[PDB]
């Protein structure tokens, strides 16, 4: 998260950090065994960590649990990052508390202008790297469709959506990766894709959850 702020310790009870030796992307808890995150964050030997806030230091409320099978939607494109979103099954049940929650699937799809929370351990500076201990996070308006395909010519689809700011200075970036993007307490995106971070005129782009209720559950059900 780039022009970000410390969100505070277990203020965000649904983010997940997926970690292989190390956080490389983030999740959504939906339910006590199921994740919700990024197709891209794809790889053998996930272990999900809940209940985080410095990933480099046990502090407490944090539940480790191997991923037990990850399912990429049948129909993401690599190339175009169209149907970026992927379901994490976790080998046992997370233990629900005030810690650690899930959220909730949308119903209707958000409209422009709806204020929402960006969260992640990714990079935190626009010219270089700069990895954060604790969750950062960032208030985002979701922008109108013409302003997303204007700055995106021909790369963006039906099932994404740009949040952000146009001057730049505010954005996700590499290592939110997978993350939420929730509005009004339901989980509207998944921190997908941009060119560069926190670039003007380049706002970041999300994958469009609520198109995907339909095929989560019916996924969930079947697994
Ligand atoms: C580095 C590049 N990822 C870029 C990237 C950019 C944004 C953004 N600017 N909002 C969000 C998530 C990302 O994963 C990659 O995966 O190669
Ligand atoms: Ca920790
Ligand atoms: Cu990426």
């Amino acid at each position: 998260i780039v022009g970000g702020y410390t969100c505070g310790a277990n203020t965000v009870p649904y983010q997940v950090s997926l970690n292989s030796g190390y956080h490389f992307c983030g999740g959504s808890l939906i339910n006590s065994q199921w994740v919700v995150s990024a197709a891209h964050c794809y790889k053998s030997g996930i272990q999900v960590r809940l209940g985080e806030d410095n990933i480099n230091v046990v502090e407490g409320n944090e539940q480790f649990i191997s991923a037990s099978k990850s399912i990429v939607h049948p129909s993401y494109n690599s190339n175009t990052l169209n149907n970026d979103i992927m379901l994490i099954k976790l080998k046992s049940a997370a233990s629900l508390n005030s810690r650690v929650a899930s959220i909730s699937l949308p119903t209707s799809c958000a409209s422009a202008g709806t204020q929402c929370l960006i969260s992640g351990w990714g990079n935190t500076k626009s010219s270089g790297t700069s990895y954060p201990d604790v969750l950062k996070c960032l208030k985002a308006p979701i922008l109108s469709d013409s302003s997303c395909k204007s700055a995106y010519p021909g790369q963006i689809t039906s099932n994404m959506f740009c949040a952000g700011y146009l001057e730049g200075g505010k954005d996700s970036c590499q290592g939110d990766s997978g993350g939420p993007v929730v509005c009004s307490g339901k989980l509207q995106g998944i921190v997908s894709w941009g060119s560069g971070c926190a670039q003007k005129n380049k706002p970041g782009v999300y994958t469009k959850v609520c198109n995907y209720v339909s095929w989560i559950k019916q996924t969930i059900a079947s697994n």
